[PDB]
């Protein structure tokens, strides 16, 4: 079976009480998760570990938080003790599971399933090929001796434009917004970068970026997490919004694919 979970946010034991909810077995079961692995819950440390353990059981996608942990990893980004990263930065496997994270994708693609994750979403400027193309754009740079200079570029909020033009700082930056901060757009697909509220509360012409047809949304589902103020729901049929607030007190939400059941997790607190 195919199970994929929204944002853990450092929540191991929500996660594994929510995985031997529906007996996961690697080996006969697949998870994907959104991303944001860590931050803000207490078990950062104990979720990369277990995640990495999983192997090729796992099908992972890099979210915004775990982008700022390796930054502060790193030396680029000061540690914010809400983010209650220490005991992971401190490990003595540390660099292991961090040069580990820096390794897994923006996204991930299972034909067979028509299926398509990000961490935020596929912005529907995209095409499936050129998604792919931005992707492995970033990831080389993640993968590479010089990640620290990339992530010390990857902060700021322009360009929030698409164009095959796009060269250099702006154009990474762009790709590392639309897979990893996205919510908001305007009409014409451009990004909004500073509205983090529910569609509901949003200023016209403001539009949730599943709302704006796009063609990989139009031929593909999508799962994504990161937006929690949406609580999972208010989508398209074929949009999945997986992060219903773990680490805030909400829940962590668990959907497995074959029969799009439903299991969830309350939070801890
Ligand atoms: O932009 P960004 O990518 O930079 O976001 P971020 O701040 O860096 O952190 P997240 O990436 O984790 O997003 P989030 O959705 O978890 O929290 C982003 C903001 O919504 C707030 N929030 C969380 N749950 C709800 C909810 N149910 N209703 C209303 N507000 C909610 C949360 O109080 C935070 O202030
Ligand atoms: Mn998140
Ligand atoms: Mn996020």
């Amino acid at each position: 079976a195919t199970y994929l979970i929204g944002d853990v946010h450092g929540c191991y034991d929500e996660l594994i009480a929510l995985l031997h909810k529906v007996e996961f077995t690697p080996g006969k079961d697949t998870l994907w998760l959104t991303g944001d692995l860590v931050a803000r819950g207490p078990g950062s440390l104990d979720v990369l570990r277990y995640v990495k353990s999983l192997g090729d059981s796992v099908r992972l996608v890099l979210g915004n938080h775990d982008l700022h942990l390796l930054a502060v990893f790193a030396g680029i980004s000061r540690n914010k003790p809400k983010d209650r990263l220490t005991p992971l930065l401190e490990a003595p496997d540390a660099d292991e599971l961090l040069n580990w994270l820096r390794r897994q994708p923006l996204l991930q693609i299972d034909e067979e399933k028509k299926l398509v994750m990000a961490h935020a979403g596929i912005t529907p400027q995209w095409d499936l090929q050129t998604a792919k193309e931005c992707a492995r754009d970033v990831e080389a740079v993640l993968s590479s001796d010089s990640y620290p200079f990339f992530l010390d570029a990857m902060y700021g909020d322009m360009p929030n434009n698409w164009s095959p033009e796009l060269r250099g700082l702006g154009r990474l930056r762009f790709i590392t917004n639309a897979f990893t901060r996205m919510r908001f757009c305007f009409p014409n697909g451009q990004l909004d970068m500073y509205s983090k509220e529910s569609p509901e509360e949003a200023p016209a012409p403001l539009k949730p970026w599943f709302a704006i047809p796009g063609p990989v949304a139009e031929e593909y589902s999508i799962a994504f997490g990161h937006w929690a103020s949406l609580e999972g729901k208010g989508t398209p049929e074929g949009i999945y919004a997986l992060d219903t607030g773990c680490c805030w007190g909400g829940t962590l939400t668990c959907l497995r694919w074959e029969d799009k059941q439903y299991f969830v997790q309350p939070s801890n607190r």
